[PDB]
């Protein structure tokens, strides 16, 4: 995938390691992909499938990487985690509710990042971790 490029569908994506099916509705509050113990506020899903399939990789679990296409019940507004961060605005397109979202399809044709990309992120991550800078905003 390319960073910030906005999927053909428009459709809000979910990626995650668990095992969801079209026709499940997913409510809030599961523990957190990024530090262990958190009790989550909001689904997190995005337009762009570069941070869709990051949201696979990343996911915490075992098994692969699942992508799901999405519609939520509520509203939605920018993942504070990626807006205004890095770059100016929300230019990966990631969102968050408070309120559950369907599960309407599955994404079957994706591929990964590279295994030195993804190997290169995860890397980063326990870094940002090691030294105390994993700010996890929810
Ligand atoms: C859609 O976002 C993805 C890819 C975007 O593509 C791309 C090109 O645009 C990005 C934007 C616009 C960012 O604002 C950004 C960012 O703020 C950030 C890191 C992190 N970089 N590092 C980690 C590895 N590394 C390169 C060295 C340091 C990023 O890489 C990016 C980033 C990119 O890479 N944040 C940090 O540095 C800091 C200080 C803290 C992070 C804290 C928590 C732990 C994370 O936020 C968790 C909650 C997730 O939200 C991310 C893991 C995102 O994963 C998902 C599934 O959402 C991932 C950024």
């Amino acid at each position: 995938p390319k960073p910030f490029e906005v999927h053909e569908s428009g459709a809000y994506l979910h990626g995650t390691k668990a095992e969801l099916k079209v026709g499940d509705r997913l409510v809030p509050g599961r523990e957190s992909n990024f530090e262990a113990g958190r009790i989550m506020n909001h689904i997190y899903i995005t337009q762009t499938l570069d941070a869709a399939v990051w949201g696979a990789e990343l996911a915490a679990g075992e098994g692969r990487g699942r992508i799901f296409i999405v519609e939520p019940e509520g509203a939605i507004e920018d993942d504070p985690n990626v807006t205004d961060k890095k770059l100016p605005g929300n230019p990966t397109r990631s969102y968050r509710t408070r309120e559950p979202v369907w599960i309407v399809g599955e994404l079957t044709d994706w591929v990964g990042h590279p295994p030195e990309q993804l190997a290169a992120m995860r890397q980063g991550l326990e870094e940002l971790r090691r030294k105390g800078l994993a700010v996890i905003y929810d």
